[PDB]
């Protein structure tokens, strides 16, 4: 991050701006950001940093400085995003080249930020090449009576993929297309590969008696803990499972459990978790809570978020997922982010409509899609 070429862009960022744009960048009024744009062009920086407003005329930061020094640590921030852009670029590389190793095909284009991998009707014909990694069969230790749909098969194969890569994965189908079911069954996946949890699954309340049920109903062959009850019933539970009585492969809790109070979240975290599953995790797209840090401290080999909704055009969301996406990415400051999550948008001015931000957005979106699988009701009836 150079100095010199920080000090360049934002001079010809303070040339080039729409007054508007400058408010929304900086977080300044818009009669503010009127009066500078009114004084350029600026030939250097010095001739922005005397810009002050006049004092008043006769019936403690002059504006130069300021905006100038926003600027600056915004574009810190923006060459920060543009490296965790670029090494998304690299890795979701490598999974495009993983699919286009199993031989299937891909509806979706990157700006729509997702991949749409429906049918493998053509491995069904002609059969999977010896060199492909592709499992067309259900697992061996999935519940014999529950038939997987094709676009299932595809989800727990895309899983595995980005678990063997290494990454991470959001799995983004539509509301109504089994994701809680696709999560088992690639549960049951590793286990035909001899990898067998500890696995975590967080859930909303509103969701565990079904999680529970359909842990019985599709793979009753894993063996489930439920983390949940009364902080003296949490306890005992801790005290079962810290002697090492019945060792098993998934355990089940909830977001105020798994991160509220500082003797569930060490707990969680001498399990030693492989996969980690978020369900419904919109937490994870607000890096700017105690609450994400606390999901995101959960040690885990392995983070699966489910969704039912699309990437947003929303940079702080998409750099609350990147951080989520990218390996050891959370493990650093991301400081120099800090004031991105710290402007507040009103009706004068929002940090997401300045042009810079809209530009990552796009970039973002684009590079992000192959760690999201989305499928549609309308594409798999």
């Amino acid at each position: 991050i150079d100095t010199a070429a920080l000090k360049e862009e934002v001079l010809k960022y303070m040339n080039r701006c729409s007054t508007q744009d400058l408010a929304d960048m900086t977080g300044c009024t818009l009669a503010e950001a009127e009066f500078m744009v009114a004084k350029r062009p600026f030939p250097d920086l010095e001739s922005a940093l005397v810009v002050k407003q006049p004092r008043p005329v006769i019936p403690k930061t002059p504006l130069g400085p300021r905006l100038v020094g926003i600027c600056m640590e915004i574009m810190r921030g923006y060459f920060v995003v543009d490296a965790l852009i670029r090494q998304c670029e690299q890795l979701g590389g490598k999974i495009q080249r993983g699919i286009e190793a199993w031989g299937l095909s891909n509806t979706a284009t990157s700006d729509e930020g997702e991949t749409s991998l429906v049918n493998f009707d053509q491995m069904k014909s002609f059969g999977t090449p010896a060199n492909s990694s592709f499992i067309t069969t259900p697992p061996a230790s999935f519940s014999p009576d529950i038939k997987l749909q094709d676009y299932q098969i595809i989800g727990i194969n895309w899983l595995y993929l980005l678990y063997e890569l290494k990454l991470a994965g959001i799995l983004a189908d539509e509301m109504g297309l089994g994701k809680t079911c696709q999560t088992i069954a690639f549960f049951s996946l590793l286990m035909d590969k001899n990898i067998n949890g500890p696995h975590l699954v967080i859930a909303p309340a509103s969701t565990m008696e079904n999680w529970l049920r359909e842990f019985a109903k599709f793979c009753p062959k894993l063996k489930i803990e439920l983390y949940y009850g009364s902080q003296v019933e949490r306890e005992e539970i801790r005290e079962r499972i810290n002697s090492n009585k019945d060792s098993y492969n998934v355990m089940l809790t909830t977001y105020r459990l798994a991160a509220t109070s500082k003797a569930d979240r060490l707990f969680l975290r001498n399990q030693k978790f492989n996969v980690c599953v978020y369900d419904e995790g919109h937490y994870l797209k607000n890096r700017a809570s105690e609450r994400y840090r606390h999901l995101m401290s959960i040690p885990a080999d392995f983070r699966v978020l489910l969704t039912g909704t699309p990437l947003q055009n929303n940079l702080k969301e998409l750099i609350s997922l990147l951080a989520f996406i990218l390996p050891h990415v959370f493990d650093y400051g991301l400081k120099s982010l800090d004031v991105i999550f710290t402007m507040k948008k009103s009706p004068e001015s929002d940090f997401e409509r300045a042009l810079l931000s809209e530009q990552r957005v796009s970039r973002a979106k684009m590079m992000m899609a192959p760690f999201v699988l989305r499928r549609k009701k309308s594409q798999v009836l």
